[PDB]
């Protein structure tokens, strides 16, 4: 399946994708990355790579939904089956997320339903829980009904500041991020007519 990730920073799941979709058993490849925001570090994996980068500066449209065209003429032009949110920071149009029903991936760091919105790890440390997560699931319009793809859990150590437990965090969802996607891609998970996972 051809995929097309979106990034908006640091780009370490981008990568994280891309060294899984590079084994040979992989169910897909990255034909292009698409960043909203220029001279990010995440542009730099994508070249490095020989992967195709578009940058899409979200602040020079009238409002999203010609933005999100913008990106969805991109995706149409390198025919991309599956769309990878990976670090990327723009809440999408209905209409541009209607027609990525089933194909739209994100990954959240935290255990969905908790902690849903931006700054996730800011709010997990406020509660004060013991365990934190990262959570894949298919990007829906409202951000909490997207169904759930794969999740992982990550403790919570005392003294944690976001630059830490982000840190730990994020080695998880370099795990579930490349199988959520490789189980989309493989067509082994599928979102179902009624519009729950359906496993295969
Ligand atoms: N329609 C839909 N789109 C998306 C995009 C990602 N996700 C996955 C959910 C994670 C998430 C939660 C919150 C924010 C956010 O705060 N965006 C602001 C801030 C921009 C800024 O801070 O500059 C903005 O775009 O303005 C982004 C992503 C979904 C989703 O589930 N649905
Ligand atoms: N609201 C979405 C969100 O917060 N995404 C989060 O941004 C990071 C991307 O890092 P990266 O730039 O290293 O890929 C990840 O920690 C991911 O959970």
């Amino acid at each position: 399946a051809r995929v097309a990730v979106l990034i908006s920073g640091t780009g370490s799941n981008l990568q994280a994708l891309i060294d899984s979709t590079r084994e040979p058993n992989s169910s897909a490849q990255i034909d292009i990355v698409i960043s909203n925001k220029a001279a990010v570090a995440g542009l730099d994996k994508a070249e490095r790579a020989g992967i195709p980068t578009r940058v899409i500066n979200h602040k020079l449209y009238k409002n999203r939904v010609e933005f999100d065209s913008a990106i969805d003429l991109v995706l149409e032009e390198f025919s991309i089956d599956i769309v990878c949110l990976a670090g990327f920071m723009r809440i999408l149009s209905g209409p541009f997320v209607q027609k990525w029903n089933g194909k739209m991936l994100n990954i959240h760091p935290s255990l969905l339903p908790s902690f849903k919105g931006s700054n996730a790890h800011e709010q997990a440390l406020e509660t004060g829980v013991t365990v934190t997560g990262c959570t894949v699931h298919f990007v829906a319009e409202d951000v909490d009904a997207g169904q759930i793809i794969l999740q992982e859990a990550v403790p919570v150590k005392r003294g944690d500041t976001v630059a830490t437990l982000s840190e730990r965090v994020k080695l998880a969802e370099h795990k579930i991020f490349p199988a959520a996607l490789q189980l989309v891609a493989s067509g082994t998970v599928q979102l179902g007519e009624n519009g729950k996972i359906c496993w295969v």
